[PDB]
């Protein structure tokens, strides 16, 4: 969602320099004087690459299986009265794109895999005094799932096996291996695609030690989406912002998620306010995988990944400004043993992001 991309999303739940954050922590609403609006997008360009071979001897190599993506974000925030404020946003919190050929040998465990999420958020917060503040949010999730699968060298495998058995010596015995082996890769073995809505509620608590230092604890509820039933995980997060100097600040957060398996994310970053116009941000983060070294899938790319980030912010003048963010993710090369297959998945990625914000 913009600036956050250049800070590796470090302390997203305590930073308040632009309305983007309210969607991450509703309590942060009591942090804005005048209505603020921000919009933009993040262009996502991956590089997932499966490798290795099959017991069929056929290649299980698949270059670039993760498509590019453009992700929009739009946040609006405004005060109501000295003790209340409200806000809305349109973003995306989950997704996933994977595409192999339909003739791929592991076609059964790696056909087409799409999943887009649109989160519609509305929420409010109440300021309890100079220090504490609290927020509650409702969420609308539009999910579009697409899941294709074929039988790669499956019939061959079935067949080669048979050929190692007595039924080998004919009598509808060899005709068998043949019939199995005479099965096309592109023989679609699974096509489920649908659209449905999800509903969840998130909340937050914002504690500030002063206009220069604050901490937080946010909570994101699980969201079940029924088509097959897809569950977006519930989340917990703690973040801190320290305005250590007029020109230097620090932000960091620890996030926890339990996919009813579980994983965590850690990020630390620092911004620098050179002057009234310019602002600079750097960030590092690591998100530990929620999937056991044996329950992975070349289909769903994820794996202990790291993040390097850098963003900049030009303020045209007191009311408006634009954010530009860069972010590179490198992935730990792993070993997957899905089905009768065994692959190897590497994958890095680049993120470009821009956002313009305006005050009324
Ligand atoms: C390799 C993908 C990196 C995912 C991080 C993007 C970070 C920002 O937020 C995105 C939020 O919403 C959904 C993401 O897009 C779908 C995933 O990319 C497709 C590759 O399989
Ligand atoms: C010493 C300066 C670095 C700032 C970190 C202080 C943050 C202290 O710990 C908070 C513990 O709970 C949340 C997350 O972990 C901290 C941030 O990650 C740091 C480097 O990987």
């Amino acid at each position: 969602a913009g600036s956050g991309l250049g800070r590796a999303y470090s302390g997203e739940g305590a930073i308040a320099d632009d309305a983007g954050n309210v969607s991450r922590n509703p309590a942060l609403i009591t942090m804005f004087d005048r209505p603020t609006f921000s919009a933009g997008a993040v262009y996502i360009d991956p590089d997932v690459n499966i490798s290795g071979t099959s017991p069929s001897g056929r290649s299980l190599k698949a270059d670039n299986i993760a498509p590019t993506a453009w992700v929009p974000n739009m946040h609006f925030v405004a005060p109501i009265n000295d003790q209340f404020g409200w806000g809305a946003s349109i973003t995306s919190n989950y997704g996933l794109a994977t595409e192999f050929n339909d003739t791929y040998a592991g076609g059964s465990v790696g056909g087409t895999t799409d999943l887009e999420t649109m989160n519609l958020n509305l929420s409010g917060a109440y300021r309890l005094n100079n220090a504490w503040s609290f927020g509650l949010g409702f969420n609308a999730v539009y999910a579009r799932a697409k899941i294709e699968r074929f039988a790669g060298d499956l019939g061959q495998l079935v067949a080669g096996q048979i050929m190692q058995s007595p039924a080998g010596q004919t009598q509808q015995g060899q005709a068998l291996a043949a019939t199995a082996n005479g099965i096309d890769s592109n023989t679609k073995t699974a096509h489920l695609n649908g659209n449905q809505w999800g509903f969840g509620w998130n909340a937050g608590i914002l504690y500030e030690l002063d206009k220069n230092n604050r901490y937080a604890l946010t909570y994101r509820s699980e969201v079940k989406i029924d088509f097959l039933t897809l569950n977006l995980p519930e989340m917990w997060e703690v973040s801190g912002y320290n305005r250590v100097d007029p020109q230097w600040a620090i932000h960091y957060s620890l996030a926890y998620t339990s996919w009813s398996k579980d994983a965590y994310r850690i990020a630390l970053g620092t911004t620098y306010y050179y002057d009234d116009n310019w602002t600079f941000r750097t960030g590092i983060a690591f998100d530990d995988s929620p999937v056991p070294a044996q329950n992975r899938s070349i289909s769903i790319p994820d794996q202990d990944r790291f993040w390097l980030s850098a963003g900049t912010t030009y303020a045209f003048n007191k009311d408006a400004s634009v954010d530009v963010g860069v972010s590179y993710m490198h992935g730990q090369s792993v070993k997957i043993n899905e089905g009768p297959y065994q692959f190897e998945s590497e994958g890095k990625a680049w993120l470009f992001g821009t956002n313009f914000n305006y005050a009324f």
